[PDB]
DNA sequence: GGGGGAAGGACTC
DNA sequence: TCAGTAGTCCTTCCCCC
């Protein structure tokens, strides 16, 4: 199997730069303003100019402004990024039927039936980068290897605006020299647990007692890491089918007053249904983000599709369940639909 | 024992 | 004073042949 992974460079910010060339060269920060107070919210992403001084995804907008008060701050316009993204994904389908869109700015192409070796794979990669640049003037990074995981690792190493191939030999090398925290799917929580086991490289997972590893990071993650260590990971590239559609919004102020939360909850339901398009969900979850930012969720699965009317009444039941089972104040409220017919 | 599922939370991105 | 809201897994409790 030969896999080619594509990840668009500093996507949200780059799109803004394509739509407004004068931004090129200046630090640009795409922001998610929450409305609670002046500059309240988080950074969605920033271009490399801004990222260079510590302004990156996730940090508070207020903090970004302390670091680069003169950077250009733009409100996130996800709809616009989504449409640009959709066009680029369509350019990708031309290179392979087997494509897995993993997020708004990345996808995997199984080009096994398209090239014969990495040399050709590399060229196809350059071809794809030129194509996207020509059509949308967007730079992306390509990663190529024997499976999805290493194709992604390949791209992470070559970004931004790059291209890299990790041949069979380098895969074996990485299984020994690569920091395990840099393996896709390993976050801070898991990385830390692994360090507490003396595990810092994929190969190390092979010298520990399975159940000990398992008992520490879960059966799935343990098996995942082990299969990679054994150079046995080979998950197929498959069409992604969205499994849930929802909306969660921050309220002007925290509260646990039903009548005061409802409007938001109902707004969330309205937007979610629009997104559902023609999909009919059999499950609904009311999601609350408490004042301390903990997440409390209560849902229900019905034997038949949920009409928007049922969604209204049922969501109110779930919200109250949360209210009676959690005394904290609610900061954000939303709904999430799944199990589509 | 294990197929099968619903529900709430953990972890990742 | 930290947005948003998807996709696995894991746990528990639980029905049932
Ligand atoms: C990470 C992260 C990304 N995003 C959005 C912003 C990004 O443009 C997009 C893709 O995430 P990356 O993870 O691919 O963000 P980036 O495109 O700016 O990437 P790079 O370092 O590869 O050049 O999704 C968030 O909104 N919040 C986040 O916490
Ligand atoms: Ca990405
Ligand atoms: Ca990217
Ligand atoms: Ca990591
Ligand atoms: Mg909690």
């Amino acid at each position: 199997m030969i896999v080619l992974f594509v990840d668009f460079d500093y996507f949200y910010a780059q799109v803004e730069e394509v739509l407004n060339p004068s931004l090129k060269g200046k630090p640009v920060v795409v922001c998610v303003f929450s409305g609670r107070f002046e500059d309240s919210g988080a950074v969605a992403t920033a271009n490399y100019e801004a990222r260079k001084f510590g302004v990156k995804a996730g940090i508070p907008i207020v903090e970004a402004k302390k670091i680069l008060p003169n950077a250009v701050y733009l409100p996130m316009r996800k709809e616009v990024y989504q449409q640009v993204s959709s066009r680029i994904m369509n350019l990708l389908r031309e290179y392979s039927e087997k494509i897995e869109i993993a997020s708004i700015d990345e996808a995997y192409l199984d080009i096994s039936d398209k090239v014969r070796d990495y040399r050709e794979a590399y060229n196809l990669g350059l071809e794809i980068k030129n194509k996207i640049l020509e059509k949308e003037k967007i730079t992306v990074t390509v990663g190529i290897s024997k499976n999805k995981v290493f194709a992604k690792i390949a791209a992470d190493m070559a970004k931004p605006n790059g291209i890299k191939v990790i041949d069979d030999e380098e895969v074996k090398r990485l299984i020994r020299e690569l920091d395990i925290a840099d393996v896709p799917g390993i976050g801070n929580i898991t990385a830390e647990k692994l360090k507490k086991l003396g595990i810092n490289k994929l190969v190390d997972t092979l010298s520990i007692e399975f159940d000990k590893l398992k008992g520490m990071i879960g059966e799935a993650k343990a098996k995942y890491l082990i299969s990679l260590a054994r150079d046995e990971y080979n998950e197929p590239i498959r069409t992604r089918v969205r499994k849930s559609i929802g909306r969660i919004v921050t309220m002007k102020r925290n509260s646990r007053n039903l009548e005061e939360i409802k409007p938001y909850l109902f707004r969330a339901i309205e937007e979610s249904y629009y997104k559902l398009d023609k999909r009919i969900p059999k499950a609904i979850h009311v999601v609350a983000v408490t004042e301390d930012l903990d997440i409390v969720s209560r849902g229900r699965t019905f034997p038949h599709g949920i009409s928007k009317e049922t969604a209204y009444s049922e969501s109110v039941k779930l919200l109250q369940k949360i209210l009676e089972e959690d005394e904290r104040k609610i900061r954000r409220i939303g709904v999430r639909f799944s199990k589509f017919i």
